[PDB]
Formats: C-alpha cells, structure tokens, sequence
C-alpha cells in the first residue's frame, strides 16, 4: 500500500463590497473596472487612495451571463 494524497479544500467565494462603508457594492469603477463601490458618494470620497491604483484599462475578458425579470 504506497499511496498519499490530499488537497480537496473546499471554500466559498465573497461577494464584492465597498471600501468606505463596504456595502454591497454591485459596482464597478468606470475609470480603471478593477474596484468595487456602493455608489458614487464613497467613489468620491476614497478617490484620493484608489486614484493612485486607478489605471486606464480597457475592457478585457467578457464572462457570460443572462439576468431576468418577473
Ligand atoms: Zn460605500
Ligand atoms: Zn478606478
């Protein structure tokens, strides 16, 4: 019997949230899209941090989706 194996971690993902009141966030930055928010109020306010990490990026990788409605 020569066997050893184990690495099956199971862990869930966290939502996204905001950086000032990390609320639900739901938003993306519309300068760099690599940043969360809960609306433009926070954006503003922790704008003087993120600015620096804030970078012209281009929309890249696309994922797919498909929402409804009732
Ligand atoms: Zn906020
Ligand atoms: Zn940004």
């Amino acid at each position: 019997g020569s066997s050893g194996s184990s690495g099956l971690e199971a862990v869930a993902p966290e939502r996204p949230r905001c950086a000032y009141c990390s609320a639900e966030a739901s938003k993306r930055c519309s300068r760099c899209q690599n940043e969360w928010y809960c609306c433009r109020e926070c954006q503003v306010k922790h704008w003087e941090k993120h600015g620096k990490t804030c970078v012209l990026a281009a929309q890249g990788d696309r994922a797919k989706s498909g929402p409804s409605s009732g």
